[PDB]
Protein backbone atom coordinates (compact mmCIF):
# COMPACT_ATOMS: atom_id res chain seq x y z
CA UNK A 1 0.00 0.00 0.00
CA UNK A 2 1.13 3.60 0.65
CA UNK A 3 4.65 4.55 1.65
CA UNK A 4 4.61 6.40 5.06
CA UNK A 5 5.71 10.06 5.02
CA UNK A 6 6.35 12.53 8.28
CA UNK A 7 7.04 16.00 8.62
CA UNK A 8 10.21 17.58 8.06
CA UNK A 9 9.95 20.18 10.51
CA UNK A 10 8.33 19.72 14.64
CA UNK A 11 7.81 16.29 14.09
CA UNK A 12 7.46 15.11 17.45
CA UNK A 13 6.26 18.08 19.30
CA UNK A 14 3.07 16.10 20.41
CA UNK A 15 4.82 13.37 22.22
CA UNK A 16 7.03 15.13 24.51
CA UNK A 17 4.22 16.80 25.87
CA UNK A 18 1.65 15.56 28.60
CA UNK A 19 -1.52 14.51 27.18
CA UNK A 20 -3.13 17.79 28.53
CA UNK A 21 -1.55 19.12 25.91
CA UNK A 22 -3.19 17.69 22.81
CA UNK A 23 -6.18 14.64 24.34
CA UNK A 24 -8.43 17.52 23.53
CA UNK A 25 -11.48 14.89 24.67
CA UNK A 26 -10.00 14.86 28.44
CA UNK A 27 -10.20 18.44 28.72
CA UNK A 28 -12.48 19.89 31.53
CA UNK A 29 -13.87 23.65 29.81
CA UNK A 30 -13.93 26.60 32.03
CA UNK A 31 -17.39 27.95 30.99
CA UNK A 32 -17.93 31.73 31.45
CA UNK A 33 -21.05 33.57 31.96
CA UNK A 34 -23.48 34.04 29.10
CA UNK A 35 -25.14 37.57 30.67
CA UNK A 36 -21.47 39.44 30.09
CA UNK A 37 -22.72 39.29 25.93
CA UNK A 38 -24.98 41.09 24.11
CA UNK A 39 -25.74 39.99 20.61
CA UNK A 40 -25.78 42.69 18.11
CA UNK A 41 -26.12 41.34 14.61
CA UNK A 42 -25.50 38.09 12.77
CA UNK A 43 -22.40 38.23 11.02
CA UNK A 44 -22.83 34.94 9.42
CA UNK A 45 -23.33 31.15 9.33
CA UNK A 46 -21.53 28.28 7.48
CA UNK A 47 -21.41 24.39 8.15
CA UNK A 48 -20.61 24.22 11.64
CA UNK A 49 -21.92 27.59 13.22
CA UNK A 50 -23.79 30.82 13.35
CA UNK A 51 -21.19 34.11 13.65
CA UNK A 52 -22.23 37.51 15.61
CA UNK A 53 -21.02 40.48 16.47
CA UNK A 54 -21.75 41.42 20.01
CA UNK A 55 -20.44 43.51 23.34
CA UNK A 56 -19.68 42.54 26.54
CA UNK A 57 -21.23 44.72 28.60
CA UNK A 58 -18.38 44.48 31.14
CA UNK A 59 -15.99 46.76 29.34
CA UNK A 60 -17.86 48.00 26.63
CA UNK A 61 -15.81 46.39 24.06
CA UNK A 62 -16.88 44.44 20.58
CA UNK A 63 -16.28 40.65 20.70
CA UNK A 64 -17.44 37.61 17.91
CA UNK A 65 -19.79 35.28 19.16
CA UNK A 66 -19.67 31.96 17.39
CA UNK A 67 -22.48 29.60 18.01
CA UNK A 68 -21.32 26.10 17.43
CA UNK A 69 -24.53 23.95 15.91
CA UNK A 70 -25.04 20.83 18.15
CA UNK A 71 -23.63 18.16 15.31
CA UNK A 72 -20.47 17.14 16.17
CA UNK A 73 -19.07 16.71 19.95
CA UNK A 74 -15.09 15.50 19.39
CA UNK A 75 -14.95 18.38 16.78
CA UNK A 76 -15.80 21.00 19.55
CA UNK A 77 -13.62 19.97 22.19
CA UNK A 78 -11.05 19.77 19.60
CA UNK A 79 -11.37 23.39 18.52
CA UNK A 80 -11.29 24.89 21.83
CA UNK A 81 -8.20 22.92 23.20
CA UNK A 82 -6.33 24.51 20.06
CA UNK A 83 -7.37 27.82 20.55
CA UNK A 84 -6.15 27.68 24.66
CA UNK A 85 -2.82 26.28 23.39
CA UNK A 86 -2.66 29.06 20.58
CA UNK A 87 -3.97 31.95 22.52
CA UNK A 88 -1.48 34.93 22.84
CA UNK A 89 0.59 33.62 19.57
CA UNK A 90 1.64 36.03 16.87
CA UNK A 91 -1.51 36.65 14.92
CA UNK A 92 -3.67 33.89 16.30
CA UNK A 93 -7.27 34.87 17.13
CA UNK A 94 -7.35 35.48 20.87
CA UNK A 95 -10.50 33.77 22.34
CA UNK A 96 -11.81 35.04 25.22
CA UNK A 97 -14.26 33.02 26.68
CA UNK A 98 -16.62 30.26 26.27
CA UNK A 99 -20.66 30.87 27.40
CA UNK A 100 -23.10 27.84 27.11
CA UNK A 101 -25.77 29.69 24.49
CA UNK A 102 -29.07 30.07 26.43
CA UNK A 103 -30.95 28.97 23.21
CA UNK A 104 -29.16 26.84 21.32
CA UNK A 105 -27.97 25.27 24.00
CA UNK A 106 -24.48 24.38 23.08
CA UNK A 107 -20.69 26.35 23.56
CA UNK A 108 -20.62 29.41 22.04
CA UNK A 109 -16.92 30.84 21.73
CA UNK A 110 -16.35 34.34 22.22
CA UNK A 111 -13.45 35.92 20.55
CA UNK A 112 -11.69 39.62 20.82
CA UNK A 113 -13.19 42.18 17.68
CA UNK A 114 -11.62 41.98 14.48
CA UNK A 115 -13.15 44.26 11.65
CA UNK A 116 -16.23 42.41 9.88
CA UNK A 117 -13.84 42.32 6.57
CA UNK A 118 -12.06 39.03 5.39
CA UNK A 119 -8.74 38.71 3.26
CA UNK A 120 -11.25 37.88 0.61
CA UNK A 121 -12.52 41.85 0.20
CA UNK A 122 -9.14 43.04 0.07
CA UNK A 123 -6.16 41.13 -1.70
CA UNK A 124 -7.18 41.46 -5.17
CA UNK A 125 -6.60 45.06 -4.90
CA UNK A 126 -3.12 45.21 -2.91
CA UNK A 127 0.28 46.84 -4.02
CA UNK A 128 3.07 44.51 -4.38
CA UNK A 129 4.60 45.82 -1.06
CA UNK A 130 0.97 45.37 1.09
CA UNK A 131 1.21 41.29 -0.68
CA UNK A 132 4.77 40.78 0.95
CA UNK A 133 3.84 42.58 4.30
CA UNK A 134 0.41 40.39 4.68
CA UNK A 135 2.28 37.25 3.51
CA UNK A 136 4.78 37.90 6.22
CA UNK A 137 2.17 38.35 8.86
CA UNK A 138 0.25 35.21 7.78
CA UNK A 139 3.76 33.06 7.98
CA UNK A 140 4.10 34.11 11.70
CA UNK A 141 0.56 32.53 12.56
CA UNK A 142 1.67 29.23 10.40
CA UNK A 143 5.26 29.09 11.80
CA UNK A 144 4.19 29.64 15.47
CA UNK A 145 0.64 26.91 15.04
CA UNK A 146 3.22 24.48 13.23
CA UNK A 147 5.84 24.55 16.07
CA UNK A 148 3.05 24.06 18.46
CA UNK A 149 2.55 21.30 16.87
CA UNK A 150 -1.12 22.12 15.05
CA UNK A 151 -1.90 22.39 11.59
CA UNK A 152 -4.89 24.82 10.47
CA UNK A 153 -5.91 22.51 7.77
CA UNK A 154 -7.98 25.56 6.26
CA UNK A 155 -6.48 28.24 4.95
CA UNK A 156 -7.97 30.50 2.30
CA UNK A 157 -9.02 34.38 2.42
CA UNK A 158 -12.12 34.18 4.49
CA UNK A 159 -9.99 33.03 7.13
CA UNK A 160 -7.67 35.65 7.07
CA UNK A 161 -9.45 38.74 9.29
CA UNK A 162 -7.92 42.02 8.28
CA UNK A 163 -7.63 45.49 9.61
CA UNK A 164 -6.20 47.29 6.48
CA UNK A 165 -6.13 50.96 8.26
CA UNK A 166 -4.30 49.17 11.18
CA UNK A 167 -2.31 47.07 8.68
CA UNK A 168 -3.30 44.42 11.44
CA UNK A 169 -4.13 40.75 10.61
CA UNK A 170 -5.59 37.54 12.45
CA UNK A 171 -6.06 33.81 11.37
CA UNK A 172 -9.59 32.62 12.06
CA UNK A 173 -11.67 29.48 12.49
CA UNK A 174 -10.04 27.00 13.68
CA UNK A 175 -12.80 24.14 13.60
CA UNK A 176 -10.92 22.30 11.25
CA UNK A 177 -7.28 22.47 12.89
CA UNK A 178 -5.98 19.18 13.86
CA UNK A 179 -3.08 17.81 16.30
CA UNK A 180 -0.07 16.97 14.20
CA UNK A 181 1.00 13.01 15.43
CA UNK A 182 3.63 11.48 13.44
CA UNK A 183 2.19 8.12 11.19
CA UNK A 184 -1.13 9.62 11.84
CA UNK A 185 -3.78 9.11 9.04
CA UNK A 186 -5.70 11.89 8.81
CA UNK A 187 -9.37 12.74 6.74
CA UNK A 188 -8.98 14.34 3.39
CA UNK A 189 -11.82 16.05 3.74
CA UNK A 190 -10.50 19.43 4.98
CA UNK A 191 -9.80 22.81 3.19
CA UNK A 192 -11.83 24.68 0.85
CA UNK A 193 -11.64 23.22 -2.88
CA UNK A 194 -9.63 25.83 -4.76
CA UNK A 195 -7.08 25.43 -1.86
CA UNK A 196 -6.87 21.89 -1.34
CA UNK A 197 -3.56 20.22 -1.61
CA UNK A 198 -2.51 17.47 -4.16
CA UNK A 199 -2.07 15.21 -0.88
CA UNK A 200 -6.34 15.97 -0.32
CA UNK A 201 -7.34 15.15 -3.66
CA UNK A 202 -5.15 11.94 -4.62
CA UNK A 203 -6.32 10.77 -1.15
CA UNK A 204 -3.14 10.21 0.91
CA UNK A 205 -4.31 10.45 4.50
CA UNK A 206 -0.31 10.38 6.32
CA UNK A 207 -0.22 14.72 5.51
CA UNK A 208 0.94 17.36 8.08
CA UNK A 209 1.89 20.81 8.75
CA UNK A 210 2.81 21.21 4.95
CA UNK A 211 -1.01 21.13 4.11
CA UNK A 212 -1.01 24.76 4.90
CA UNK A 213 1.72 26.16 2.80
CA UNK A 214 0.35 24.82 -0.69
CA UNK A 215 -2.89 26.52 0.37
CA UNK A 216 -0.63 29.58 1.42
CA UNK A 217 0.70 29.11 -2.21
CA UNK A 218 -2.63 29.42 -3.85
CA UNK A 219 -3.51 32.44 -2.17
CA UNK A 220 -0.37 34.32 -3.23
CA UNK A 221 -0.34 33.08 -7.16
CA UNK A 222 -3.99 34.35 -6.67
CA UNK A 223 -2.82 37.50 -5.70
CA UNK A 224 0.10 38.78 -7.33
CA UNK A 225 -1.56 36.89 -10.58
CA UNK A 226 -5.26 38.66 -10.25
CA UNK A 227 -6.66 35.75 -11.02
CA UNK A 228 -9.36 34.53 -8.55
CA UNK A 229 -9.05 31.49 -7.52
CA UNK A 230 -5.47 30.29 -8.86
CA UNK A 231 -6.93 26.77 -9.60
CA UNK A 232 -10.36 27.09 -10.66
CA UNK A 233 -11.86 23.16 -10.10
CA UNK A 234 -15.60 22.54 -11.29
CA UNK A 235 -15.60 20.11 -8.94
CA UNK A 236 -12.53 17.45 -6.67
CA UNK A 237 -11.47 15.97 -9.39
CA UNK A 238 -11.24 18.76 -11.55
CA UNK A 239 -9.58 20.42 -9.14
CA UNK A 240 -6.65 18.20 -9.58
CA UNK A 241 -6.54 18.70 -13.69
CA UNK A 242 -6.49 22.11 -13.15
CA UNK A 243 -3.26 22.04 -11.02
CA UNK A 244 -1.65 19.56 -13.39
CA UNK A 245 -2.27 21.82 -16.19
CA UNK A 246 0.23 24.48 -14.52
CA UNK A 247 2.80 21.79 -12.61
CA UNK A 248 2.57 18.94 -15.56
CA UNK A 249 1.73 15.57 -15.56
CA UNK A 250 5.01 13.77 -15.33
CA UNK A 251 5.73 15.29 -11.77
CA UNK A 252 2.25 14.50 -10.67
CA UNK A 253 3.05 10.45 -11.92
CA UNK A 254 6.62 10.84 -10.09
CA UNK A 255 4.42 12.41 -6.89
CA UNK A 256 1.94 9.21 -6.94
CA UNK A 257 4.91 6.36 -7.53
CA UNK A 258 7.12 8.31 -5.26
CA UNK A 259 4.69 7.89 -2.39
CA UNK A 260 2.69 4.12 -4.16
CA UNK A 261 -0.56 5.93 -4.26
CA UNK A 262 -3.39 4.03 -6.15
CA UNK A 263 -4.84 7.07 -8.02
CA UNK A 264 -8.53 7.47 -8.56
CA UNK A 265 -9.04 5.48 -11.77
CA UNK A 266 -11.80 8.13 -13.00
CA UNK A 267 -8.70 10.27 -13.44
CA UNK A 268 -7.78 8.13 -16.52
CA UNK A 269 -9.79 9.88 -18.85
CA UNK A 270 -9.85 13.62 -17.51
CA UNK A 271 -6.03 14.04 -16.50
CA UNK A 272 -4.33 14.49 -19.74
CA UNK A 273 -0.86 14.76 -20.60
CA UNK A 274 0.44 18.11 -19.84
CA UNK A 275 4.28 19.48 -19.73
CA UNK A 276 4.88 22.33 -16.74
CA UNK A 277 4.01 26.04 -17.85
CA UNK A 278 6.73 28.60 -16.92
CA UNK A 279 5.40 31.06 -14.45
CA UNK A 280 5.92 33.92 -16.94
CA UNK A 281 2.62 32.04 -18.73
CA UNK A 282 0.31 34.04 -16.35
CA UNK A 283 1.86 37.43 -16.14
CA UNK A 284 0.25 40.20 -17.94
CA UNK A 285 -0.11 43.78 -18.30
CA UNK A 286 -2.84 44.15 -15.36
CA UNK A 287 -0.70 41.88 -12.87
CA UNK A 288 3.08 42.40 -13.86
CA UNK A 289 3.12 45.34 -11.21
CA UNK A 290 2.90 42.79 -8.52
CA UNK A 291 5.19 39.98 -10.07
CA UNK A 292 8.58 39.89 -9.50
CA UNK A 293 11.77 37.10 -9.74
CA UNK A 294 11.46 36.97 -6.07
CA UNK A 295 7.69 36.42 -6.30
CA UNK A 296 7.83 33.86 -8.73
CA UNK A 297 11.00 31.95 -7.16
CA UNK A 298 8.87 32.09 -3.49
CA UNK A 299 5.32 30.61 -5.36
CA UNK A 300 7.24 28.16 -7.18
CA UNK A 301 8.79 26.76 -3.88
CA UNK A 302 5.36 26.53 -1.87
CA UNK A 303 3.64 24.93 -5.27
CA UNK A 304 4.98 21.40 -5.26
CA UNK A 305 3.37 18.33 -5.55
CA UNK A 306 5.70 17.00 -3.26
CA UNK A 307 4.67 17.90 0.47
CA UNK A 308 8.00 17.50 1.89
CA UNK A 309 9.32 19.19 -1.01
CA UNK A 310 7.82 22.26 0.13
CA UNK A 311 8.69 25.96 2.07
CA UNK A 312 8.10 25.06 5.63
CA UNK A 313 6.75 28.08 6.94
CA UNK A 314 10.24 29.52 8.81
CA UNK A 315 11.86 28.88 5.29
CA UNK A 316 9.48 31.03 3.84
CA UNK A 317 9.85 33.55 6.00
CA UNK A 318 13.87 33.53 5.21
CA UNK A 319 12.85 33.87 1.26
CA UNK A 320 14.00 37.20 -0.50
CA UNK A 321 10.89 38.07 -1.61
CA UNK A 322 10.65 38.96 2.03
CA UNK A 323 13.86 41.50 2.43
CA UNK A 324 12.05 44.59 1.31
CA UNK A 325 9.53 44.67 4.36
CA UNK A 326 10.24 46.26 7.00
CA UNK A 327 10.88 44.06 10.07
C1 LIG B 1 -13.10 36.85 14.84
C2 LIG B 1 -13.77 35.75 14.06
C3 LIG B 1 -14.76 36.04 13.13
C4 LIG B 1 -15.46 35.03 12.49
C5 LIG B 1 -15.17 33.70 12.75
O1 LIG B 1 -15.86 32.75 12.06
C6 LIG B 1 -14.14 33.38 13.65
C7 LIG B 1 -13.77 31.95 13.89
O2 LIG B 1 -14.42 31.04 13.40
O3 LIG B 1 -12.75 31.76 14.66
C8 LIG B 1 -13.46 34.42 14.30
Amino acid sequence: GPVPSRARVYTDVNTHRPSEYWDYESHVVEWGNQDDYQLVRKLGRGKYSEVFEAINITNNEKVVVKILKPVAAAKIKREIKILENLRGGPNIITLADIVKDPVSRTPALVFEHVNNTDFKQLYQTLTDYDIRFYMYEILKALDYCHSMGIMHRDVKPHNVMIDHEHRKLRLIDWGLAEFYHPGQEYNVRVASRYFKGPELLVDYQMYDYSLDMWSLGCMLASMIFRKEPFFHGHDNYDQLVRIAKVLGTEDLYDYIDKYNIELDPRFNDILGRHSRKRWERFVHSENQHLVSPEALDFLDKLLRYDHQSRLTAREAMEHPYFYTVVK
